[PDB]
């Protein structure tokens, strides 16, 4: 299991453009495309994403490669913030994974918010920061998901996931 194959089961594939959790259009594999409430306003986003006309729909090739680049992003992200860098510089391979994935669901700027969590992590308090981290909108919010990150921090392993 790596960080793709991770964020593929959390996320899905979706060739024509849909709502995510909160209500946000949204194309791929968890690709936002505006916080508008516009279709109009997603389809030109997507337009613009893709590099052409599409009317809504993408094919699997388009899906993956807004996927790399998002990957990408949040990994350069993470490394670009100054909370975020040496949670992660101080983390094992398979939380790292985690961080990333929650960067990726949530942005740099939230993830950057959960101070205490990270402080943590940092720290190797493995069960005090899975017990913090559940204490969000979250988590209350996207409940299995969360649960699977949570365990990932825990453990250190892809249990949750096998
Ligand atoms: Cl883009
Ligand atoms: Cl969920």
């Amino acid at each position: 299991m790596n960080i793709f194959e991770m964020l593929r089961i959390d996320e899905g594939l979706r060739l024509k453009i849909y709502k995510d959790t909160e209500g946000y259009y949204t194309i791929g594999i968890g690709h936002l495309l505006t916080k508008s409430p516009s279709l109009n306003a997603a389809k030109s986003e997507l337009a613009k994403a893709i590099g052409r006309n599409t009317n809504g729909v993408i094919t699997k090739d388009e899906a993956e490669k807004l996927f790399n680049q998002d990957v990408d992003a949040a990994v350069r992200g993470i490394l670009r913030n100054a909370k975020l860098k040496p949670v992660y510089d101080s983390l094992d391979a398979v939380r790292r994974a985690a961080l990333i994935n929650m960067v990726f669901q949530m942005g740099e700027t939230g993830v950057a918010g959960f101070t205490n969590s990270l402080r943590m992590l940092q720290q190797k308090r493995w069960d005090e920061a899975a017990v913090n981290l559940a204490k969000s909108r979250w988590y209350n919010q996207t409940p299995n998901r969360a649960k699977r990150v949570i365990t990932t921090f825990r453990t250190g392993t892809w249990d949750a996931y096998k």
